[PDB]
């Protein structure tokens, strides 16, 4: 669906990057850098995009992208 193909983007622009480099499978955090604008960025747009305020708590978890999508995807499958 356009959750996952969209997810990569928000974090390609969320975390502020490039649109290509985006995986499936990258700690933007550490692995990139997201120490500012991470989930506090992330969240919203994960957010709008349905509505889950993804907690930091479970944001350590989101540490990448994918992780991001089969967050949203494990909600509503």
């Amino acid at each position: 669906s356009t959750i996952e193909e969209r997810v990569k983007k928000i974090i390609g622009q969320q975390l502020g990057v490039k649109q290509e480099e985006v995986t499936n499978n990258a700690s933007f955090v550490e692995d990139l850098g997201a120490d500012s604008l991470d989930t506090v960025e992330l969240v919203m747009a994960l957010e709008e995009e349905f509505d889950t305020e993804i907690p930091d708590e479970e944001a350590e978890k989101i540490t990448t992208v994918q992780a991001a999508i089969d967050y949203i995807n494990g909600h509503q499958a």
